[PDB]
């Protein structure tokens, strides 16, 4: 409460986007990463040519810790811990699909209950992560899944689909940084899942820095469906 | 169960740890094959900086792990795989990049850096540093997911393991040059625990690791 009351007393850092070298700190997920980092460098490129970015994990150690030092200037994904002390706004909302190689010799679109069950899987678990909890979701609706391979993370996902008769479930924007780059087609998602919300959040004492501020209306601007 | 071992049969889990890099190159040929090899066996991997490695192989938690991997010491029997190089890589059709790329323009173009924290990988940071190479870090992320749309996306270069080169020039539309700095080959070993020297499973899936990746017999 009384640390806005000093925080927005005190003289305001400029940002010229020109000329700024500054380093922004990001924390987010893998498809995080391989989802807003190719086009916001993209636009970056276009507007402001010296400054620097690094993204981390959320994964790693205290987010909210080193998002009250100013280490960490935003995050990205869903991060319920990341309540008082903190505003959020909400990008957009990740869909669930059915991914598989374009010449699968049985699999269809749209994929029915049953055949989703017939086939076999890759599956990922992504550790405290809302993706992490697919595997939970399916296990209780009672749908069988002869679980293949499991791998932690979703960097080798597109090349095992292109390489074998697997199946994956997987969120949607994953997808369309797949299809084409590994000749892969999706479905509509058999199962009842539901979406999963990402938000872009940032500490109060940053509520006014214009860098801050600056970035954020990019990541509004680029990625927003809201 | 445990004496003999018949692949075309077993229901048998594997626990695999893998890189990231690792785990884009070795996972899509061996899923190939035990499609047909092996149909009803079961594969899961992660990493080695999750838990515990040394303790989890004494265990039978984890099976087999690759890498270099340089803790596995007593306890441990290791087999070279192969050794790789690091490249230099860009999208096909950047404005001025070239193969094989001059140190000057290296040092002139911008980059994308992966962090590859407690990694053989993590070294090239500090590597270019003491050797004096100058780069402008416009991107810094810490693993290797997100490489190939950044690439294809933008005018960045990266320095990348070469077997990760193989995964990503076709799919997203990349070059590759020689590196024009130093950077010494990393040895990637398939390690396993003295327990399982002679378990059967192990054993076969061992010969396979090494029918599929190794490379002692063409240089």
């Amino acid at each position: 409460a009384l640390n806005t009351l000093e925080t927005a007393l005190t003289t305001r850092d400029s940002f010229d986007p020109f000329a700024s070298t500054r380093t922004f700190n990001l924390a987010m997920t893998d498809i995080g990463e391989m989802y807003f980092m190719p086009p916001l460098m993209e636009a970056l490129a276009q507007r402001a040519p010296h400054i620097q970015i690094s993204t981390l994990r959320p994964g790693a150690g205290n987010l909210k810790e080193d998002m009250e030092s100013g280490a960490v200037d935003l995050a990205l994904g869903l991060l319920p811990e990341l309540q008082t002390g903190f505003f959020q706004r909400r990008l957009f909302r990740h869909r669930y699909v059915c991914m598989f190689r374009k010449d699968h010799p049985s699999a269809k679109s749209p994929m029915s209950l049953k055949q989703f069950s017939e086939l076999e899987h890759v599956g990922v678990v992504a550790l405290n992560t809302g993706h992490g909890e697919v595997d939970g979701l399916l296990e209780r609706a009672g749908i069988k899944r002869r679980m293949r391979l499991v791998v932690p993370h979703f960097i080798a996902i597109g090349p095992i689909l292109h390489s074998t008769d697997l199946i994956a479930t997987v969120p949607q924007r994953f997808a369309v940084r797949c299809e084409v780059p590994f000749g892969l087609t999706t479905s509509p998602h058999p199962a009842k899942l539901p979406d999963i919300a990402i938000n872009l959040f940032w500490h109060a004492k940053y509520n006014r820095d214009p860098g801050n501020m600056w970035l954020r209306q990019l990541f509004v601007e680029l990625f927003s469906e809201a």
